[PDB]
C-alpha cells in the first residue's frame, strides 16, 4: 500500500487553457488522459461512513482497480491508495457485480498532466463539474505540498479554493442543486 | 461471461507419468503450469452456502482473479465463470482484504495441458491430494464430453472415479481424515 497525498483546487480564475498558456514554458507535459470512472458501494460497508471507494477506471483505454482508504487529513486530499491494472473492463465490473457490489456514480474527465521537480500537476476538466487542478507529491511532506501549492497558484496568479472532498463526492453535491 | 464445462477424475490406475507416456503419441503437448491458488469468503454471502467462488491464481507467473457461479449440472462440472488478468497478486490480494473479503483456502498443483480435437486434456498433480485428470470442452455438449471421456478412459485403460467436487472442496474433505 502507499500513500496518497494531493491537493484539489476548484479553479475560479484564468482559464485552464489559459493556466496551461501561463506553465507552458516552465513545466514538461507529460501527458493527456481521457479516465472514466465507475464507483462501487458495498452493502454491508457503506463507503460513505468509513469513507472508503472501490474505483474502475479507464484512463486511455488502460484499466485500474483503485481501492482509497479514509481520508488521513484535514489539510490535504490523504488517504491509502492500492492500484491494479486489470486486462478487461468489462469482466472486471462484471466479477465485482457477482460479487454483490453496486454501481454508484460514474465521473468523466480530460486529465493533462504537467511535471516540475517531484510534483505532479494535472489540470482536470470534469464533465458537468467544471476546472480544476490537482497537486500530488512524490517522496514530500504535507507541509512541503502546501507551500509548493500556495507558490504556484501565486506564481501563475491563479484564484482558487481548496477542498478535501473528492470529484465523486463533489458530483453528488453539485446533482442535487 | 462464459459456461466452464469439465469433468475431473480421481486417477487410481495408472499413474499420470505412466498415462502421459499412453498418450504422448496421439495428444499434442500443450503447457505445463505451476498453479498456486489463493480462494476466499465474503462474510456476508457464504460461498460454500450460494456454490460460489473468488481466486487469486498464480500461473507461471500469470496473475488471474476468477468468479465461480453455482454448478448447472450433476453430471459435470458446469459453472459460470469470469476472469480478468491482474498486474500484481499481492496488490489484488490486499485490495480484496481491504474491501472485507477473508482468504480461505489454498490450492497447489502441477498441471500439463494436452490437446486432441478441440478437448483439453490436463493431467494434475495436486500437493496433498494426488493424481487427477480433467477434460474440459471448447464449443462442446454435455454428452459430446460424457461420450469422449468414456473413449479417453477406456482407449487409455485408466481406472477413475469421476467427481464434480472442486479441488478446493476435496482439500477440505481431505484435511479432516
Ligand atoms: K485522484
Ligand atoms: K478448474
Amino acid at each position: 500500500s502507499y500513500i496518497e497525498r494531493e491537493i484539489k483546487l476548484r479553479v475560479i480564475s484564468p482559464s485552464l487553457e489559459e493556466i496551461e498558456e501561463r506553465i507552458r514554458n516552465n513545466y514538461t507535459f507529460i501527458n493527456e488522459e481521457h479516465q472514466i470512472d465507475i464507483y462501487y458501494n458495498n452493502p454491508i460497508r457503506d463507503f460513505r461512513k468509513s469513507d472508503e471507494a472501490l474505483r474502475l477506471r479507464n484512463t486511455n483505454g488502460k484499466v485500474i482497480l483503485t481501492y482509497k482508504g479514509p481520508k488521513q487529513s484535514k489539510e490535504t486530499k490523504t488517504r491509502e491508495e492500492i492500484e491494479v491494472e486489470v486486462s478487461d473492463l468489462h469482466k472486471m465490473d462484471l466479477i465485482l457485480r457477482k460479487l454483490g457490489f453496486i454501481r454508484s456514480f460514474q465521473v468523466e474527465k480530460i486529465r493533462k498532466n504537467y511535471k516540475y521537480a517531484d510534483f505532479i500537476i494535472s489540470l482536470d476538466s470534469i464533465k458537468e463539474l467544471g476546472e480544476f487542478i490537482e497537486i500530488e507529491g512524490i517522496n514530500k511532506t504535507e507541509k512541503e505540498l502546501i507551500s509548493f501549492v500556495d507558490e504556484f497558484v501565486k506564481k501563475h496568479q491563479i484564484q482558487y479554493e481548496k477542498t478535501i472532498k473528492s470529484y465523486l463526492e463533489l458530483l453528488v453535491e453539485h446533482a442535487k442543486k
